[PDB]
């Protein structure tokens, strides 16, 4: 399977990138070693000092990762398990760095280390996927990395805000971000336990992981998309970024000296970097071991997969069910030759949907899985982009038509939207997710500017709009202004009488609004 990329900036920019990656490797090494130490004894395991050290390594790995490709243009032809990542990120509305996009995937460092000439023998791993012991809300942590948020990644555990962890919804509320109905289902689970694994959330909501996760772009649906919506609204703080970068190298050194000192409790020979290098492969295996077992068990018990295949797929994707669920049938078969199509459809539900619902050959479904990852990845892509790929010759007729039908149905599903209106909405606004974003933000006039989008379509698409506009003498202009002012319908309805009067409502209208009389 191909992992590759090339360096495309200046010599200066090259030396910078190299230094950063190696500092990130150094930090990831501390993640692995402390985890190794935590499993080495059981007094170790309940050692709060040891857990904080392990969390400080996670933050510093996070921080260094955030610093990759600061100009978003230093890397090209980023390929990860055969997938072109340049194309993947450029099709998202916010674009961004394809190298950091890569890093947020298991094994994504292999591509990036190659661009930078770091010997495979060094095993220069960086991973930023920690869930259970992550000091940050995990989806957020990955989103900070994706977006290169050196300003936002805390550089010490004592410095993590509660709004980035146990009180993470404060951050969402702070930037007034609209949340879809699916996302509110997600949030009910997350409020209770911010560190709930994504596959557990999916299980409880009866959804796939890709449905829960969404694309790492504002114009999607699910936790990644929600966080991306928050993060791109937080203006970059250059000074804080500089302070973090300025502190972090010394912090890393102190972590190592703490590591060595702490380890004199649970080992016989001290734990140095030299011991890391020597034992690197073993500690990488110890790190993954429980993930792999858990994934295998699930694939067998939850998706009916044969026991030998279950285990073969777990090891191949480092225990990540979410990844297996978004890998082309041909990539799955590549790494695990005994796998059947039926088993592949069982765990890859985009695959099963495309084949069963849309009449695609495994091969034509794989085109879409390769290019878009999932049904959610298709919904997040501009129709014109998909069309262009089919013009270019890079997407079969059959794959293109299913994509269009998938996009149209996300709209025709709503009362009053026919195929043509739906096609017009996609030409005007890009994709179905962007249409729903505009509706969540009450952009009634903008939405009504497209031919075919009268009162009916608005009533189905815009939440609260139907409720407000049925109050007599409130008009489309005022509904929009009201919905934007208070933040939605419940909030217009609970407004104070006096402030509603200054909005121009009569007492008869407020009375009716409030359900009085
Ligand atoms: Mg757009």
């Amino acid at each position: 399977l191909v992992y590759d990329a090339e360096f495309v900036g200046s010599e200066r920019e090259f030396e910078e990138e190299r230094e950063t990656f190696l500092k990130g490797v150094k930090a990831y090494d501390g993640v692995l070693a402390t985890r190794y130490l935590m499993e080495r004894s059981s007094s170790a395991k309940n050692d709060e000092e040891l857990l904080e050290l392990h969390q400080n390594f996670i933050l510093l790995t996070g921080s260094y990762a955030c610093s990759i490709d600061p100009t978003e243009d230093r890397y090209q032809n980023v390929i990860v398990r055969g997938v072109n990542f340049d194309e993947r990120v450029q099709r998202l509305s916010t674009g961004g760095s394809p190298a950091r996009y890569a890093i947020v995937y298991r094994r994504g460092w292999r591509a990036i280390a190659k661009a930078l000439d770091i010997d495979e023998e060094d095993v220069p791993a960086i991973e930023v996927r920690a869930v259970k012991r992550n000091p940050l809300q995990p989806a957020l942590y990955r989103i900070l990395v994706r977006y290169g948020r050196v300003d936002l990644m805390p550089v010490t555990v004592d410095e993590v805000p509660p709004e980035m962890a146990g009180e993470f919804e404060r951050l969402i509320e702070r930037y007034d971000v609209p949340i879809d109905e699916k996302e509110e289902r997600i949030l009910e689970i997350l409020r209770e336990n911010p560190w709930t694994p994504h596959d557990e959330i999916a299980r409880r909501l009866g959804l796939s992981v890709s449905e829960v996760e969404g694309e790492k772009d504002p114009e999607s649906s699910g936790i990644y998309s929600l966080w991306s919506r928050v993060v791109v609204n937080i203006e970059y703080d250059e000074r804080t970024a500089k302070r973090h970068v300025k502190r972090r190298d010394r912090l890393l050194e102190e972590l190592y000296e703490h590591l060595e000192e702490l380890s004199e409790r649970y080992l016989r020979h001290p734990l140095t970097r030299r011991w890391i290098v020597e034992h690197k492969r073993d500690i990488m295996r110890r790190y993954l071991e429980q993930r792999i077992v858990e994934c295998a068990l699930k694939l067998q018990d939850r998706y009916g997969i044969r026991e030998d295949v279950a285990l073969c797929l777990a090891r191949a994707f480092d225990g990540s069910i979410s990844m297996i669920a978004t890998t082309p049938y041909r990539t799955l078969k590549d790494v695990c030759p005994d796998l059947t199509l039926e088993e592949a459809k069982s765990v890859n539900r985009t695959l099963a949907t495309l084949i069963d619902e849309h009449g695609l050959s495994p091969d034509a479904a794989d085109e879409l899985i390769e290019h878009f990852e999932s049904i959610a990845g298709i919904l997040a892509t501009d129709l014109e982009e998909i069309e262009r790929m089919y013009e270019e010759g890079r997407l079969s007729e059959e794959a293109y038509r299913a994509a269009v039908e998938i996009q149209l149905a996300e709209l025709t599903k709503k009362e009053g939207v026919g195929r043509k209106t739906a096609e017009r909405l996609l030409r005007a606004f890009g994709n179905p997710e962007r249409v729903k974003q505009l509706a969540r933000e009450f952009e009634i006039e903008k939405l009504a500017s497209v031919e075919g989008v009268g009162e009916r379509v608005l009533r189905s698409l815009v939440p609260g709009y139907a409720s407000l506009i049925s109050i007599r003498g409130i008009d489309r202009e005022r509904a929009e202004r009201l919905l934007k002012k208070y933040g939605g319908y419940s909030k217009v309805r609970e407004a104070g009488v006096e402030e509603l009067r200054e909005d121009g409502l009569t007492d008869a209208q407020i009375r009716e609004l409030k359900g009085l009389k």
